[PDB]
């Protein structure tokens, strides 16, 4: 019933052979600005911070520059208009924040290596899976400067929850990584160790089960991976000799759940030790003359944290949890230890540093005018690139060719403006406002006698509820998801929306949405 | 240069004074380097776009999902992206508008990185299309039918080698070595042995070898290699460089196509029955008719200027310019007669970088193909997305504004002028460099491929290289022999490079110690 306003008219933007005069150009750009401004101010349904006024003032001066961070961030190449000194400072910030070992040093296998992304986490998760595929499959590594048989040994299997973002399923297809489901169905069709809770049959699920909700099924659950189910699936493939890739979601896309990274790691480490995956000889080729195995020693598992969203705020929440009286806040929910600092003892290999890589999107929690982000891992995981006759070192070891050198400035400017304490306050207000929205939605159910189906995973900055009219969804940019309440049965479909409480979402904005929700024709219904 | 100490981000943040001093240092560095950059194919003047578009910096714009679908993230510029894709579709003789019901209509999207993304996408799309993965619109005993083979010249950008490895696409060299090790149909010009070359040979220069050649693919050699694999049942992927990275060469796309079409017709690759699955009930093999070849044009650079040069070539008195060099027909308009006197549209995809010829403040560009090549994505319930063929995450919605603002400022005639001026200035630089060799009595090895906007020559001092951002390439004059190494640089004459800049560079080259000390 409310108005989202007009969309842009294609006729205003058509680019003729003769060009557009200045008046037609400005009218068009004004139309874009009017549209974008109205939508930016009402966006509450996506995990994207919208207020960046300071960054625009600070950094508009750089727009005349064709900046290019071509090549490795730690190497000084020929394209001199680059921001790699800035990129390194941002990577250093996050390396400390995620308890990685800094500075980066090609001589120290445990030091971090990472780079800033020219897309968002889509690029970072692709790189992770490329890096993990090759590492676990035995491709040659960048060896630092100084100072069996098992037919499944080169066949990594990938594991992740049903809450994993779809762009992650694309990356599996792009890179030819095999999921446990595909390998299950191809090689082990009748050997599925899980019983399906709907049918009671041992059918291979398409992803690792997420934890169930009041229904007994994942659709109304928290969206966190079922650690028990994961451990059963990993054991199965690990016992057969496959190396193992596990993606864990730190701030899942629809429910904002945090997979319990520490619990997963504690549960899986003994499985990896029992099956020889902590340290295992890997054939990475063969030099001619009766030397059929060239062999180095690697770990046979790779744990990746998809922190597209949550890697930007979780360290700050956990900083508060460690010193609640210092920050004047005790977070309601515990967020798992997830970073490069997570180390666990073993029966006979010493302490193991569990996480191999993390991705984060800069345009999610921090906010940016375009997609950007960070991929980070350790020097010891770096793959050797394809050989050529130009003889300086490894500088193409990134996904992108040309690389965005403006994004470093954006995130540098952001991080320079907020202290740790300021970052704690941002995640505090978002957490408290998400709790408030959930309280207000349940009060509205009681006031009006309408069902809203509100749900919020403890510790998430998102709240899901019944989808209102298309016009309201369009006005406030509410992301939608349909769920089937009983898998395979289309008559049990429910339509949800969610609101993400980012730092640019305040009380007033939420109260204005709630006021329209209360008069919405679908919500009031019939 | 720039001190890292100035940019360290402390736990407590930086105050407004430290922040501004650091940004000023960056801006002073960048401004000095931008105004002297002449060694990379990146246009450096975009003062108008900055004035027009800095107002958008406060918006988190996201073009998530397909450019031709609505989505839930309403702060997007998809209407603008479409205008831009429409402009390039016209320019490249693609069929407009995009229409999912018309197999011949274009589909494309604007890239969030540069052509690295576009070439990756092309090879992904080709791999799946040629290997029998399911399409969006469908309405043995060849054991090689699902094993595509990739071909490209030795001048191909290193981005392709990376994409090949990322996607598991197998090159002719890898397949040759694995399956057909003793069957190489080419003789190596240095050794005389039938050793599989690592890439398709480029054309020779005065040396008899490719290092001093123009950097264009050897069409004969490509034809012999393609026939070899095509005869064995493999589908075929061919990348053609339209403005190669170091020499700015243009592979003769029309000649390649003319040459390869007979090969594809002889070996059943124009219309090939492809097994994409089998039905659940009885397991009968499901079949769709596809082409068994894919020609991609890597136009990272040259898809931005080549249509304007060819416009002049077609009406030289109308534009007041006859280009010296002929650039090949390369785009979606390229159609050849079949044996049965029908027509076949030869090119399947084109990539272009917006930050190369046009200029932009960050990497961007275009991937374009046709509706009939679109692959069906993985089967799972998305969040407010219909069929979706992108990488499925966030997409840069600011780059559409950058390129829209650029394209709107210039007529076809103005774009013709930009390529004219760059061609004439590249010719000028080559004349000046040869004059300098005679004036100073030194060897500068200058070279310029006819029709290229780049000129290569002997690498000067590190100081000069660093000031003018000159890109460097080493060559071995006899492949394998380390004592034959030569170090070249190049200059790219982009629209932001004028005569004054080239004259200032030349005056410094004439007094450079490495140039004067040149044995």
């Amino acid at each position: 019933a409310v108005d989202p306003g007009p969309e842009l008219d294609g006729g205003d933007f058509a680019l003729p052979e003769g060009g557009l005069d200045d008046d037609r150009r400005l009218r068009a750009l004004d139309a874009v600005d009017e549209y974008l401004t109205r939508k930016r101010k009402h966006l509450v349904g996506y995990q994207a911070t919208q207020d960046m006024q300071g960054t625009a003032l600070d950094l508009a001066r750089f727009m005349p520059n064709n900046i290019n961070n071509l090549g490795d961030p730690f190497q000084s190449g020929g394209y001199k208009p680059n921001t790699k000194v800035v990129e390194r400072a941002v990577l250093d910030y996050y390396a400390k924040l995620w308890h990685a070992e800094r500075p980066h040093d090609p001589a120290d296998p445990e030091s971090y290596w990472g780079y800033m992304l020219s897309m968002g986490s889509t690029e970072g998760n692709m790189y992770a899976l490329w890096n993990a595929r090759d590492y676990l499959s035995g491709k040659a590594l960048i060896q630092p400067p100084t100072a069996r048989r098992n037919p499944n040994a080169h066949h990594p299997v990938a594991f992740y929850s049903e809450d994993t973002h779809y762009s992650f399923a694309k990356a599996v297809a792009v890179l030819g990584v095999e999921t446990f489901h595909a390998v299950g169905l191809e090689k082990y069709a009748d050997e599925c160790p899980l019983v399906d809770p709907v049918t009671g049959l041992r059918t291979w699920p398409t992803e690792v089960p997420s934890r169930p909700g009041p229904s007994g099924l994942s659709w109304d659950g928290p969206g966190e991976i079922d650690v028990d189910a994961l451990a059963v699936l990993v054991e199965f493939f690990a016992a057969k000799g496959h190396p193992v890739f596990v993606n864990l979601n730190l701030g899942s896309t629809f429910k904002g759940a945090h997979d319990d990274v520490r619990a997963v790691c504690e549960r899986l480490l003994p499985i990896f030790e029992r099956h020889g995956l902590v340290q295992r000889e890997v054939v990475y080729g063969s030099c001619p003359q009766t030397g059929r195995p060239l062999v180095d020693v690697r770990r046979g598992f790779w744990i990746h944290v998809d922190g597209a969203l949550g890697a930007g705020y979780a360290p700050f929440l956990r900083l508060a949890a460690e010193d609640p009286e210092g920050y004047g806040w005790t977070p309601e929910a515990e967020l798992p230890e997830f970073d490069f600092g997570l180390r666990l003892p073993t029966a006979g290999h010493g302490e193991v540093d569990m996480v191999s890589s993390i991705a984060m999107s800069g345009h999610k929690w921090a906010g940016a005018p375009w997609p950007c982000g960070i991929y980070m891992t350790k020097v010891k995981y770096q793959i050797s690139p394809p050989s050529q006759p130009d003889y300086i070192g490894a500088p193409d070891t990134t996904f992108a060719g040309s690389r965005n050198g403006f994004s470093p400035l954006i995130l540098w400017d952001h991080l320079s403006r907020y202290s740790y304490r300021d970052q704690v306050e941002r995640i505090r207000e978002a957490q408290e406002l998400a709790a408030y929205l959930e309280r207000r939605l349940t009060a509205m159910e009681r006031e009006l006698g309408v069902e809203l189906w509100p749900a919020r995973t403890p510790g998430a900055v998102t709240v899901r509820f019944r989808k209102p009219s298309a016009e309201l969804v369009a006005k406030w940019s509410l992301s939608s998801q349909d769920v089937l309440m009983v898998p395979g049965d289309e008559t049990t479909r429910r339509s949800y929306v969610h609101v993400f409480v980012m730092p640019s979402v305040d009380r007033a904005k939420l109260d204005a949405l709630l006021a329209e929700l209360a008069e919405d024709p679908v919500i009031l219904g019939a």
